[PDB]
Order: C-alpha cells, then sequence, then structure tokens
C-alpha cells in the first residue's frame, strides 16, 4: 500500500495559533476571569524602533500609494529573521508592538542560571544579524536589547467574548529598566539577571549611577561547547521541537482541530484578522496606511500593589472599556503593563468602522473611559493621550508568529502624552481642531520636551462639556 506524505497542515486553529503564545496556546486554565498565575523566567525586549525614519516616510509620493504594501515587506523581512533566532534558541514571542516584541523563557527557579546564558548568545546572535545592514542607503537598522530574569506573575481578563493577557511583576519591571537605557547594538541586563547569571561565561561593564549591566563578552570557558549546552537546556525547554517535528519553528504548526481548544484561542483575536484566517477576506487586506484616531488609556497602581490586586481593578475597567468602545465603534489594538501603569492601545477608524464625528466620539469615548475608571477600586491615577492621524496598520511578524500592529508618530504621541500629561485626557491640534467642539470644552497645554517625539504641535486637555 502506498503512504502518501502528510498535507501541509494549515487548518484554522494553526491559523490562529500564530497570534498567541505558547504561554497561551498550551496554557489550559480556569475561564474566571481574571485569571492569574506565578511562574519563574527570562525576558528579553528587542526595541526595533530604528525604522521611525521608516514608516513616515512610506507615506510619501514616491512609494506611489503602495507605501504600505512595501513597509510591511520591509519590516516582517527584518523582524521575520529575529523571531526565528527567538524561536530556534527556544523563546516564546509574546507580543509585538510598533517599537518593539517582549520574549520568555518560562523555566524552573534551579535553571535560571543556565537559560540566561541561552538568552544572552541569542541577544548576540540578533546583533549579529544586522552589523552591516540598513533599510535603504545610508539609514541603518540595528537593535537593543534588554534582558531581565525573575519572578513573573501572567494575568488573563476579559468577558465571554473577548481574553486578553499581560506579564507583571520582578522580571518585568527590571526589563523595563534595563531596556530604558539600552543604546543601539547594546545587550543589557537588568541586576537581578545580572545577580542570577553566570559569570564565568560574560564579562560585563557598570553602566553609571546603575545596578543594571552591559554586556561587552560572551567568553565562555575552554571546554565549552554551546550546543551541548543548549541539548541539555532543552530538558527544561517544554515545547521545544523535536524528534519528527525538530524541522519546524514552533510545536503550535503542529495543533489539530480542536473546537473547544479554537473557541478559547479565537478570544484574543481580532474578528478582521478571523475573517482572513476563514479564507473570507483577501490576505493583504488589512495591510494599510489608515488615518485613525488612537486613544491611549494608561491605569496607574501604586507601588504596593501586587498582582492579586491589580487584577481585578484591569478587569474592572476593562469591562467598561469595551462597552464605551462597543458603543463609539473603537478596538483594543494592545494592552501593555509597565512604569506601574497598564495601558490599552484603542484605536478608532480601521478595520471597517471608519465611521464620522471619529473624533468628537474619541474624545467622549475617552472622558466616559476616565471617569469610570477614576472610581475604579485600586486605580490611583487615570491617563488618556488621544493622536489622529495616518497611522500603518497590519500583520507584523514571521509567518509562524505574528500579529496585528499599528505603528506611527500618531501612536507614539499618544503614548507619550498619557505619561507626561498625567491625571487627564490630552489631545493632539488635528483631534482639537477637526472636532466639531467649542474651545472652552478644552484648555490648552504647556508645550513639554517628551522623550522620543519632536515638534509635537500645540496639545490640549479636553476639559469636558462643563467647568465643573
Ligand atoms: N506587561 C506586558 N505583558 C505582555 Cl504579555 C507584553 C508586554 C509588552 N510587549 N511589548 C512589545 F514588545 F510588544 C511591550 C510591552 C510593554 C513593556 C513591558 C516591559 C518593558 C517595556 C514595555 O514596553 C515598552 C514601551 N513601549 C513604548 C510605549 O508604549 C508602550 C510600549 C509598547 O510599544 N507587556
Amino acid at each position: 500500500m502506498n503512504t502518501p506524505k502528510e498535507e501541509f497542515q494549515d487548518w484554522p486553529i494553526v491559523r490562529i495559533a500564530a497570534h498567541l503564545p505558547d504561554l497561551i496556546v498550551y496554557g489550559h486554565f480556569s475561564p474566571e476571569r481574571p485569571f492569574m498565575d506565578y511562574f519563574d523566567g527570562v525576558l528579553m525586549f528587542v526595541d526595533i524602533s530604528g525604522f521611525t525614519a521608516m514608516t513616515e516616510k512610506f507615506s510619501s509620493a514616491m512609494y506611489m500609494d503602495r507605501g504600505a504594501e512595501q513597509l510591511v515587506e520591509i519590516l516582517n523581512y527584518h523582524i521575520s529573521a529575529i523571531v526565528e533566532k527567538v524561536l530556534i534558541f527556544g523563546g516564546d514571542i509574546l507580543k509585538f508592538a510598533g517599537d518593539a516584541l517582549l520574549a520568555l523563557w518560562r523555566v524552573e527557579r534551579k535553571q535560571l542560571k543556565n537559560i540566561i546564558t541561552v538568552v544572552i548568545k541569542c541577544s548576540l546572535e540578533i546583533h549579529g544579524l544586522f552589523e552591516t545592514q540598513e533599510w535603504e542607503e545610508g539609514l541603518d537598522i540595528r537593535v537593543k536589547i534588554g534582558l531581565a530574569a525573575g519572578h513573573i506573575s501572567m494575568l488573563v481578563f476579559g468577558d465571554e467574548t473577548h481574553s486578553h493577557f499581560l506579564v507583571i511583576g520582578q522580571a518585568v519591571d527590571d526589563v523595563r529598566l534595563a531596556q530604558n537605557m539600552a543604546q543601539m547594538n547594546d545587550v543589557i541586563l537588568s541586576p537581578n539577571c545580572w545577580q542570577l547569571c553566570d559569570r564565568s561565561m560574560i564579562e560585563i561593564e557598570s553602566v553609571p549611577d546603575q545596578r543594571a549591566v552591559k554586556v561587552n563578552f560572551l567568553k565562555p570557558p575552554p571546554n565549552f561547547n554551546f550546543d551541548e549546552f543548549f541539548t541539555k537546556c532543552t530538558t527544561f525547554m517544554h515545547y521545544y521541537p523535536s524528534g519528527e517535528h525538530k524541522n519546524l519553528l514552533r510545536l503550535a504548526c503542529t495543533l489539530k482541530p480542536d473546537p473547544e481548544l479554537e473557541m478559547s484561542l479565537q478570544k484574543y483575536v481580532m474578528e478582521s484578522i478571523l475573517k482572513q484566517i476563514d479564507n473570507k477576506q483577501l490576505q493583504g487586506y488589512l495591510s494599510e496606511l489608515r488615518p485613525v484616531t488612537i486613544v491611549f488609556v494608561n491605569l496607574m497602581f501604586e507601588d504596593q500593589d501586587k498582582a492579586e490586586e491589580i487584577g481585578p481593578a484591569i478587569q474592572d475597567a476593562y469591562m467598561h472599556i469595551t462597552s464605551v468602545l462597543k458603543i463609539f465603534q473603537g478596538q483594543i489594538n494592545k494592552v501593555f503593563m509597565f512604569d506601574k501603569g497598564c495601558s490599552f492601545l484603542c484605536v478608532f477608524g480601521f478595520p471597517g468602522e471608519k465611521v464620522p464625528d471619529e473624533l468628537t466620539h474619541a474624545l467622549e469615548c475617552a472622558m466616559d473611559i476616565f471617569d469610570f475608571c477614576s472610581q475604579v477600586h485600586k486605580i490611583q491615577t487615570v491617563s488618556i493621550g488621544v493622536a489622529s492621524g495616518i497611522v500603518f496598520c497590519g500583520i507584523v511578524g514571521h509567518t509562524v508568529r505574528h500579529e496585528y500592529t499599528v505603528i506611527g508618530q500618531k501612536v507614539n504621541l499618544a503614548a507619550r502624552m498619557m505619561m507626561y500629561y498625567p491625571g487627564i485626557v490630552t489631545c493632539d491640534s488635528v483631534t482639537y481642531n477637526g472636532s466639531n467642539l467649542p474651545a472652552y470644552f478644552f484648555k490648552e497645554l504647556p508645550k513639554k520636551v517628551m522623550k522620543g517625539v519632536a515638534d509635537s504641535g500645540p496639545l490640549y486637555q479636553y476639559w469636558g462639556r462643563t467647568e465643573k
């Protein structure tokens, strides 16, 4: 009897799983929201921002109206190479953004030391990809890497149709500290990463006024063989493709149809993405330069606050945020947490939600969210930035691991605004001027210098309908 080769296993459940980390795909947890779990691992934050020069440019007329198509292509070309490196070195990519991706190696505590060595080697090989590389002629693409190690809590929150996840805690705050001081071509170790690592492997230098450390060199001992060392490390790596599946980048590529699993996983993914996955919309339809309004919501908590207090508060906030976004036709594109703040990157416009008064409505949605979230137990401060303009939208990443992502100066501006103008709703000139609203609904603000933004134009506070 013939034995034909198995065909390409390209099921919906596999396609959905490309949009999610192993943390979620193989997580099997309770239906309760919030859900929290606790573990240890190593985090790697790869800063891919070295391409502001790109996204702006691609809206230029020289791109003959194929700006978004070209941008997705060149971006995924570079990011795909980063993603293969992470996956091959046994990491789990948690999330992508316009400025970054974040990857996890989850391990038992005893193995933290050895996995840090794996992750440092990975980092150095990532820098290696970009040593003589440039987006065009004479404009250089390099990355910056922050690494951390230690305790990690995971939070899953959401409702009956939508789910969202975050990591929080020691290693997350640490990787933020590490990435904030990393420069081009750096690999920075958090203080705890430096405390836990194998100091005989690496030579570091101190970073002035900092307990975080920079890697100069990975100098292994005489008898060290990385491939043998890596193989021993894989003993502790639950889902590393192996045996008959060692030719695959992810075990998730082997997922078989399972309606209960797919029902759970699809809740993390946008309906417009599911449509493409089900071959009910063209595969290139979501790559676009689109005029949108970004509403970037920051929920701050006190230093005292741990996961078990944060979780219910984010859940309560979320339940209100989603109800407002549903009304005013908005989407949560991303959720992030760093600097004691859980942020929601919300978007008005873009896939099929393109309704007029996008601007008045974005402002009122923002105020509604601000007023409600301010009353949530344990939420110390709410801050919301609102910016409107042309942004890149697209599925970013590798074939086997990618996410729908929004990229552009308006995204970055909204993010700085909520950070540098805490406790209020702020908006940019486009939103202000384009709103069908009287001037006294606003307050014109002092110009601040915001790290990673140049010439923001006049910024305003959305005061609201009344003096109060
Ligand atoms: N807390 C948390 N949990 C998960 Cl599962 C993912 C993230 C996360 N992913 N990504 C990105 F790479 F896609 C970013 C984050 C937030 C984050 C966590 C630790 C350290 C830094 C960090 O984000 C850096 C700031 N960057 C700039 C300002 O806007 C928010 C953020 C996302 O682009 N954060």
